[PDB]
Order: structure tokens, then sequence, then C-alpha cells
């Protein structure tokens, strides 16, 4: 073939072809179809060899995932490109994959036609020859315990349409079916005790001529407020490799992940300082808070069963991404294995920041001053699976630190509530007849660190008054307070939750450097405070499917292809067995302080629905930041050009 | 003086310069200097007469508070402005006022020329000839129990310049001078066991000019990003107040708070929404954590000791404030009676701010979308203590949230440490020599509020698993969630703090109203995560002279006049006696049910520093919102014009 430069390139068009041509003739003669085609990442070591010890460009690997028309699960494996051959392969019978586009679009169609279903929409007032008008969200049926992985399953969330334009979610109907996906049949409808007809009322839209029938008029168009940049950018790529303001990283992508960075360096006045190997979100789950059957399955792991790469928009087409952008593109397989192409799936801009930093003299009356204006890089996705949209930004900024910021929008997930029914305790009526279910978001952020080099650990970070009294001759006035630092020793010391009684944080250092300044080891620490607990319950369905969202951080021992903390294979496992956080946590005694470890740290929110996020809601902010703390012997911005500065010498002149 | 457009605009020029005249008459003889004179804001029920049912025109009032050579503590009072008289007078003996920037730039001067103090500089190793470079940062004394409210104190913190244009934080010098500030002259200095001498490391200095010598060089001149609003502001003003997206407000300042938002609305399509009657920074403070003497005596409430007005900056010339910007002045007294000037103190623009909503149908590949642009409005200002800049920002958005954003940056304190000293566990060493002491920065935000209208409540808000068991019938899977609400009946109930364990908010409402959508009251929720425990133990210097910050949340019945939660008068008060939220408190029992309430916030941040912060810190962000939770039946934003828009049958035409 063709070898990209980079080894942490995604896969080209070309070599997605070159995958798919070698498993198809590696399988002659079976009717096989694929669910995943995607870089297989060289091993950790090697990479590094090759980035910095000069050693051999490590081959370009594509994994695989298959299904086979007639046999349970899935087959998965690795084709080397280079040589056009499968290397490794092996079935997976009891395991069923992530939901792809072409899986997800065929089941409303199925529920249309399905006599059963029919039946269900006549008993719920909508006409046999009206089925044109029922709409389904198809999601993983998630887990339920009647049939395990034994079939591949989705859940129809089913909605109704009065017209085309109008958003289906004011008007849920009663019951789900389950469709088989590789039948492509209904085998199954959970239908309430308690029957509710679709609801009469209106719509609850929002594009402009509904508006304009609900309010009356929109506001008049606002002046505009236009961002030009004249010189162009100050950022430089090379094919996905970023450089600006010191960092240099490379920009991967893919199916699962969405954006995944790598080989994160600062440049410290040409000491080049590695920072992270790997930073991306890993796993996602949504748990919602209805207790009813069989609302219980709701809970999507939207990264490992459907993919923040597989549903992401194409940015541009609306205004998403406003300014001077340069885009990346995301490539894919199909079911026939042909290459897919998102266009503009990551977008990549700089953007004002505010201030950076300013100080002032009181003196002469503050005309002794310097002022600094910070500028921050963004990039960011967009994904939309099926009602919601996340939006998501990885933000560097000039003082070293890197932040993820998170946009909830789209729209609520609703399920129908009768005339006379509470929504509370579990849900809100936010509009007549439609109740919106309490729910959780929570994300699995993956970070390989590889602070100033080789050789990490973690803490974690309380404040602490002194533990000596008010008027002891240690605490004469009883105000002295210190940072008490816990290093983790072994897996089962980093299992721990924010906590607001100490404004906890959590280091990332390198016990092997020093800061000359302070004598504390080189570090960036997580600033995190939206840290929910897993509200649902120890032997609960989402705490064993989701083994890493019961605490706000999990350190375990790198090895290579450590990504997916809820396992490779999400959709249907019951969460019962030894695979992913649970594998690596182990018996909790494995060593991490010092060596090659990884951080997943669990936060996002915990959403109680009011009607402000109906028919459409306002974005929602989640952040977390990574601060460099005993990085630096000094602020490293101060080099940046200020926007105003005059001494006191030059006031005096002046 | 002509009165106003509006009773709460601030005190014109004029009217200062009539309350001074009235005031120097009242009292024709004495030897009297001003340290306030300032707006007495009408009473809230006569505001709110005045505003909504045709009452009365509330008198316009100025309150001054004065000193008298030779006399102890102040007298403080009210000017009628109309009739040019005194019509209220009291003399305070044993308090002390807010230091005046004119209080302050004198103690400087001082100690130079101090036979004591020049002894000590030469025992530190700089010559009695040099005294010209010795600086100090002129405090209030804060509290010493040695002197009381006996006699009006500064604390000057020495440092030492190489030269005049040099940041002196690198070199503090060992004693603290105590200066009695009406009389001029040290009466002690605090003199350390083990002696320190002046650093001989060069000055950690950060203009360009210092840069280059350092590092070199400069980076280049970045690309610039420009900013233009070329058919003008949506936002109008007339006079102080502003309309801007529904939002209608009054827009304050006052010596002390600085900015004071007041009366605000929501226009909610011709029905105009009272939100809050009155919004404000009302106290801070900022405890060290060494117990070492004298370091106990750094823990400055910035806004009750020296002013948050006081202290603020002209914003023009930085480029503090980027964009088409409407500047406010502000207007205090001098010592002498004459109106003095701060040109533009506040500045009021509109940005860009991401997103607003976005939802994309996944049924017809994402041509089905609607995204709309978030703009936001801040109006902000920037205040210089010594040492910090406190960079402050009012924001109102789109969908009727209001968020106060926060960046801390400017210099850190810094006291001397020898060759040999450990600066932990109290301290980091940032800089050879030099220590800057652990600190927490706590700030009592005060809301006054009147949510829909009057009669108010408040609660605490805390989500919880279900207490029924996993496998039970009510909670079969272990997921059900809900919001546990606690109303506070009385003061005693609020006394709360935030809690990660429940992702603890607040709710402040109108339990007179209901929502028809979800049968709850109309609300705006606290969403606030930044809030340290108070680590100064129970009883402790800290803990008394503010009592407001030992909870995240304090909630007291409305009365005319309690702005200042730790006193009128906050210098040198040992925090004894029942005064501020300690009074306001009382023993706990007032009802806050369904009345006219203040809620009082304790929100901040926790400082460990480290080399990264030194010579000059970069920007820290804290961050509060109110967000309408169920005051609205829907998105308030949806009448704003999408920046893209396509329905589905108009994807289906091209
Ligand atoms: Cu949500
Ligand atoms: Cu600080």
């Amino acid at each position: 073939p063709a070898r990209p430069a980079h080894p942490l390139d995604p896969l080209s068009t070309a070599e997605i072809k070159a995958a798919t041509n070698t498993v198809k003739s590696y399988f002659a003669g079976k009717k096989i179809s694929f669910n995943t085609v995607t870089l297989r990442e060289p091993a950790r070591k090697a990479y590094i060899q090759w980035k910095e010890q000069g050693g051999p460009l490590p081959p370009r690997l594509a994994y695989y995932v298959i299904l086979e028309a007639g046999k349970p699960g899935v087959k998965e494996g690795l084709v080397d490109l280079a040589s056009l051959s499968v290397i490794e392969t092996r079935a997976l019978e009891t395991v069923q994959p992530i939901l792809t586009v072409e899986d997800l679009c065929s089941t409303e169609e199925v529920i249309r036609n399905d006599p059963a279903v029919i039946e269900q929409c006549v008993l719920s007032g909508i006409p046999a020859n009206e089925m044109h008008k029922v709409y389904c969200d198809p999601w993983t049926i998630g887990y339920d315990e009647r049939w395990g992985t034994g079939k591949r399953l989705q859940q129809a969330l089913v909605y109704y349409r009065s017209d085309e334009d109008d958003s289906q979610y004011s008007h849920p109907l009663d019951f789900c079916p389950i469709v088989d996906t590789e039948e492509k049949k209904v085998i199954f409808i959970d239908i309430p005790n308690r029957r509710r007809k679709v609801s009469k009322h209106k719509h609850a839209n929002f594009y402009p001529k509904h508006m304009i029938e609900k309010v009356g008029a929109m506001r008049p168009e606002a002046p505009p407020i236009n961002v030009t940049q004249p010189e162009g950018v100050s950022f430089k790529m090379t094919g996905n490799v970023m450089e600006w303001s010191n960092f240099k990283f490379h920009i991967g992508f893919n199916y699962r992940e969405g954006i995944v960075l790598s080989d994160v360096s600062y440049n410290d006045h040409g000491n080049v300082r590695p920072i992270f190997h790997r930073i991306s979100l890993s796993e996602m789950i949504v748990p919602y808070g209805s207790p009813e059957f069989p609302h219980q399955r709701k809970h999507a792991l939207d990264i490992g069963e459907y993919g923040a790469g597989y549903m992401t928009n194409p940015l541009s087409l609306g205004c998403d991404c406003k300014g001077v952008i340069h885009y990346l593109d995301a490539h894919f397989s199909d079911r026939a294995g042909d290459p897919i192409t998102v266009k503009n799936a990551v977008c990549i801009h700089e953007e004002d920041d505010g201030l950076l930093f300013k100080h002032s003299d009181f003196r002469d009356n503050f005309a002794t001053s310097l002022v600094t204006r910070a500028t921050k890089l963004v990039v960011s996705q967009i994904f939309t699976a099926a009602n919601y949209e996340y939006c998501l930004y990885w933000v560097f900024m000039q003082d070293g630190a890197i932040r993820l910021d998170i946009r909830l929008t789209g729209i609520l997930n609703t399920y129908i509530l009768g005339d006379d029914e509470e929504a509370g305790p579990w849900g809100t009526r936010v509009y007549p007849n439609v109740n919106a279910h309490n729910h959780q978001h929570l994300f699995s952020l993956r970070i390989d660190p590889r602070i100033d080099g080789d050789g990490n650990s973690a803490a974690a970070c309380d404040a602490k008054s002194s533990p000596y009294p008010l008027g002891s001759p240690e605490n004469m006035y009883g105000n002295a307070f210190y940072s008490e630092k816990t290093t983790f020793k072994t897996v089962k010391d980093s299992l721990t939750n924010y906590e607001s009684a100490t404004g906890r944080s959590w280091d990332i250092f390198n016990p092997n450097k020093v800061n000359p300044y302070s004598g504390k080891p080189p570090s960036y620490k997580l600033v995190s405070t939206q840290c929910p607990p897993l509200l649902a319950k120890e032997g609960s369905l989402v705490a064993k499917r989701a083994p890493w969202a019961s605490h706000s951080v999990n350190v375990v021992p790198y090895k290579d292809n450590r990504l997916y903390p809820s396992g490779d294979h999400v959709p249907q496992w019951s969460g019962d067995g030894v695979r992913g956080m649970r594998e690596w946590i182990g018996d909790g005694s494995e060593n991490i302080d010092n060596t090659d470890i990884l951080f997943f740290h669990t936060f996002g929110i915990t959403h109680f629905p009011a009607p402000e996020d109906f028919p459409l809601m306002p974005a929602e902010p989640i952040t977390l930041m990574l601060r460099p703390r005993h990085f630096f012997t000094e602020n490293p911005g101060l080099d940046i050009q200020p926007s105003y500065a005059m001494t006191t010498s030059e006031a005096k002149r002046a």
C-alpha cells in the first residue's frame, strides 16, 4: 500500500478498503458484513521507541469486527496492511457489538410494517393507515435478562408526528417494541398495564414558523458580531500534527471515542517536555432514574454502544464553528466494507479567551500596568445520539493548562404521562402528557500520562486544617492549614471520589523529578468538581455494566489495548464477569506508584428536567481542567507580548 | 442639587459636594475629614411602592463617615439632599472605618523616615542611605489584640526594589512595622526570632525588557483576532438602566461593593416578571494559613476594609475590555469632601458565547437541523488590592440565566524564606528565598430576591437514590433516584454547605405560584460548586470576624441596611459581639419561608501557590450561576433567530 507519515493517523479510505478486501478473501465464500474497521494503534513502547530512540516504524494495523449471517455474536481480529493478510482472529459467540448507523436506520421501517406494532398503534388511537406518522428512536436494548446476548436486539422508543416537521418528543407512545437487528423482525412488545393513548395536544415545536404561530413573531435579527483573522492563524498543522503556543500533539479520530489527542508535549524554551501520551473520552453512561418497567433499560453507554465518531455531525453546514477554521474528515467502513466519509467531523480554531494575567501598581494610580490577553486553541466535535446533542471542546491554553468543555443540548428523552398521572418523583411534567425522567450523564475521561517523561504516579490532594487545636503553640490563632497529599501505592488506593469537604483535586506527577524552586515533583493537577456519585445502587445493572462510574478516579497499570472500561463489546453485556475496568482493577493490589499508569476520571451531571429544557434544551455546561503545578519554574506565558504595558519609569516620562 | 433620573443612581459629583458642604457646616470649627460619602439607597418597600404603585418618591439621602482629629473612632450619618441638612448623626468611638486610597498612600513614606525601621533595614542588609528603595504594601492591621480599636492601625508588609521597575515581591523583608494611621507614626515593629537578611538573588521580573534578558526574546506578535459590531450593539442603556434580550435592570456602583445590580426583571412576551431586587458582592475574606506570628493578621476582608469601588481600575487603557464597549464612571469623596472620579470603572459589552442550542435529525443524515448561537451581556470591573487583581464579570444569558465569573490574577503575597528554611506545610517556595503562604479567597454573594414577585423561600436540593433496596418492587433494578428538596423554615435550617455527595444546589422560589406544566413553584436555582469549607477553626479570629464564611448558604429575614455581613465598620473588630451576619442570624428561630428574605452565599477557592503563579499569576477562574427552573413553561430563547434552520420538508426539496 501507501503508508501515512504518522503511525497515529486514522486509517485512510484506501487502507479501509485494503483491510476489508483482505477480510473478504480470508473468509472466502462466507456471507460476512462489516461492523468496525479501524486503526489498531501501535504499542505505546514501539511508538515511543520510534518517536525518540530511532526505533523501527511500527507496522500499520487495522482492527475489524464482522458479523456472519447465521453465526451468533461476532468475529474480530487484526489485518496487517503491508502484507494484506489476517494476522489474528477469533470468534466471540456471546457478545454483541456497537450499533452502526446502518444497523440503526432500518428499525423504523421494521416497526412501521410489523403487525403487532400496527395493532398497538391502533389501540393507542392512531389508524393503521397513518403508520407513516409513527416514528421511533432505535436504541440497543442495553440489557434485558429475557435474552442476554443470545439475539442482537434493539428497543424502539416510539413517537408520533402530526406533520413531518414536528418535533416528535411531545408525543411518545406507551409501548416498547423489541426488535431483532439481524432478522429485521419485531420479537416482543413491552406493554404497560395502564394503557395511555396518544396525546391530543398540539406538538411542542421550535422552528421559526412554529414559533411565529406560538408567540406571535420572532425577535428581530440581532446586529452581528464579526470575527476576522486578517493575517491568518497562529497555529500550524502538518497532517494531523498540531503546533500552537509551544504545545505539540497529534489529533486522531475514531468511530468510538471521536477525538483522540496523542503525544502531547510542551516546548519549554527549547526543552521539549512530554505531558500526555493519550487523552480521550473512553465511555459514557446516561442512567435514567425511573424504576418502572421497562425504563431500567435506559442507561445508554453512548460511546461503546453507538460511537462518538459514528454519531458525529458534519460541522460548518450550520453555524457550529464561527471564524477561521481548519477541518478534519472522518473515515469508516459500511456493512459492505466500503469506506464512508463524514466531512468536517472535527473543527480546529483559536479564539480570544479574555485575560491571561494583569497587574498594576496602586502607587502611581495604576499607571504602572501590564495586561496580557489569553488565546485558546479549541479542537471540537458535535455528536447526536438520537434525541441528545453532545458538544465536545478540547481546549489548550497559554498557561499550559488543558481543559475539556462539554455542552449538552438537543432534546429530552420523554415518555408518555396520563392526564391524571404524576411524573414525580422520578420525572418532570415538562408539557401536557409528557414525562421527562430524571437521569445522569456520566463520562469516563481516560488519561495515559507521561508527565515530563516516563514513570508516573497519582495522588489525592485534600485541604485540611492543622490537626493542632486553636490556642496551641503550633496553631495559636487556629488559622493554619495545608494540603494533604495521598500518593496511590496500589490500584485499590486510587479508587476515590471528589470530596467537597476537602476541595479534593488529583495530581498526576513524575516522582523521578523535582521542581528546583518548590522541591515538589512536576505535575498536572486535575481540577474537576462536576463529579456526581453514581446514584444507581451497588449491584444494579447500571453499576455492574459501568464499573468505572462508581468512583471519580480509577488508576490502573498501563497495558496495550486497555481503552474501553466497560469492555470491548458493550451492548447486552449483563455486567457479570471480569472485563474492562473490573479486569484492570483485579484484586486491587498491583503497583501504580512510579510506573506506566492509566487514570480514568468519571465526571458529568445529574439532570432533573424542567420546562425550560423543553421542547429543545439550552446548552448545559460541563468542564474539567488539567493544570501544570510545579511543572514550570514560573508563569510560562510571560514571553507572550502584552496587550498593554507601561513601567514605573515610562509612566514618569509620559 | 438636581435629583437623578432614577432613585438608585449613585450620588452625582454635585450631590457629593452638597453633602460634604452640609456636613462641614454641621461640624463647623471641628477638624473633620471624610472617609465615605455614598448613596443611602431607598428602603425596599419605598422603592417598590414608587416603582409599581404610584407611590411617594423616596428621599435622596447621602450616607457619610467622618473622622475628627484627636477623637477616637468615627462619626457617621445621613444628609437629606433636598433640604441640605443632617438628619441623623452618631459617634462610634470604638470602630475603625474602611481604608481609603488616601489613608493608605501615606504609610510608605512614614516607614521610610522612621529611625527604628531604618535600623531594621540596615540589620537586614539595606544601607540607611537607600531607604528610597524600600517599599511596603499598607494593609489594615486586620486585628491585633495588643491594640483593639484603640488606635487606627496599619501593618506594613515591607519589600525591596533594586530598581523602580522591579516587581518587589521576590524581595520581602523579615519584619513588620505597625503604623498609627492618624498620627502618621510607627508605634511598634514585629521582628522575628530568626532574622533573614534581604535576598541577594535577582528580582523575579515580568515586563518584556525583563523577559528579553531572562529568556532571550519575546514570542513574535501573534496574528490578530478582530471583533467588530458594524451595525451597533443590541443592548440599550437609558442612564444606568440596561435592557438586553428581555432583561431590564439598574447598574449601580459604590465605593465598597463596586457593581450593584438592582431591580432585575425579565420580559416574558409582555409579562414583565421580577427576578431580583438586588444582587452584589457584599464581603470577602482571604485567610492565610501560616500559624506563625504575625501572619495570623493576614485575612483581609477586601470589600469591607478597602472597597471594591475605591480599589477599582480605570478600564480603557489595558484593552481589558475588547469590542464595542459602554463605560460607566464612579464618583466618590476625597478626605477634604471633594468629589473624585474614576473614569471607565465599569465596562459593559456583549460577546459571543458559543451555542445556545442545537438539534439535528439522524433520519435525513442531519439535513433536518436547527442551530442558534448564544450572545452574553457582560458588566465587569477590575480591582487591585495591593498585590492581587480581581476581575469581576456579571453575565446575563439568553436562556435567562445569570452568572458571576471571577478571575484572580496579579501577584502572590510573599514573605521571606531563609536559605535553610522549609516553606511547607504552610507555604510554597516559589522562587529562592520567597515563601508564598497558603490562603483561601472567599466571597459573600448577597442576593435580595423577588422571584416572580414578592414572598420568596429557599431550599437545598440533594440528589438521592430511592430508599428502597435493589430487588424490591419499588426499585427492582436499583436505578431509581430523585431530588430531595428541603425548604428552609427558620434561619437555622438555611445554614448549609455545598455537598458533593448529593450534588447539592439551592432554590430560590415563589411558593405563591405554580408552573402550569410541572406543578413546581417558579425558581432560580443556585448552581455553585466552588464552595470551600472555612479551614480556620471555630473560635478563630478568621471565623469570628467572618461569621458568614463558615456556611456556603445563609438565609435571613430582609431588613433595610442589612448589607455587610461582617458589620458596617470592619477593620480592627475582634469578631466578638452581635453584629452583621451574627446579628441577623440571631437565635436562628425567625421565619424565612414565604417572606422577604436575603440569601448570602459563600464561595471561592483554596490556593496552594506553585511556581507557575510567580512572579505574576495566570488567571484562575471562579464561577456560579443562577438558572431559571420552572420559571418558564418552555425554553425562553426559542424566538431568537436561528443561525441555521432546515426543516424536514425543506430538506426533501433540494
Ligand atoms: Cu440530561
Ligand atoms: Cu490566591
